[PDB]
């Protein structure tokens, strides 16, 4: 197994993966590692599994289909991977926690929003579609791109945003266009 950390890149107290050399912190994985269970797959693992199990799940779908699916384990899964490849860019660390708003000449937003939110809201279940995600993931980078203005700042929602798009279509295999 690795001996860092696959999000932060970091050492400290981690947890293997019996089927891939990654390795975790417990609170890094999405969901966090699970207290017993041995052998334990990663959620890496666990995606490669649904893709292996239906091969033709990754044709290219509408993204509008994909976000009025409903919640379902897989899913639900798909989000949590998702959401931890956000966390696995060093830049998501901008968005991880509640943001406050103080700036001469903007206004915060009505609704703010951040990535531990988003893992607090999948972890009690509270999206009943994949729609639901996407949304408040948008959200996150659209408030900050309203709020940073013609601040360079602006980019760096640009580049996480970038992230999470790339993810998302790979994720749920969106097809390609032009
Ligand atoms: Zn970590
Ligand atoms: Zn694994
Ligand atoms: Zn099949």
């Amino acid at each position: 197994n690795s001996n860092i950390c696959e999000v932060c890149n970091k050492w400290g107290r981690l947890f293997c993966c019996d089927t891939c050399p990654r390795s975790f912190h417990e609170h890094c994985h999405i969901p966090s590692v699970e207290a017993n269970k041995n052998p334990w797959s990663c959620i890496f693992c666990r995606i490669k599994t649904i893709q292996e199990r239906c091969p033709e799940s990754q044709s290219g779908h509408q993204e509008s289909e994909v976000l009025m699916r409903q919640m379902l384990p897989e899913e639900q899964l798909k989000c949590e991977f998702l959401l931890l490849k956000v966390y696995c860019d060093s830049k998501s660390c901008f968005f991880a926690s509640e943001p406050y708003y103080n700036r001469e000449g903007s206004q915060g937003p009505q609704k703010p929003m951040w990535l531990n939110k988003v893992k607090t809201s999948l972890n009690e279940q509270m999206y009943t579609r994949v729609e639901g995600f996407v949304q408040d993931m948008r959200l996150i980078f659209h408030n900050h791109k309203e709020f940073y203005r013609e601040d360079k700042f602006t980019r760096l929602g640009i580049q996480v945003q970038d992230i999470f798009e790339k993810n998302f279509r790979n994720i749920f295999a969106i097809q390609e266009t032009s």
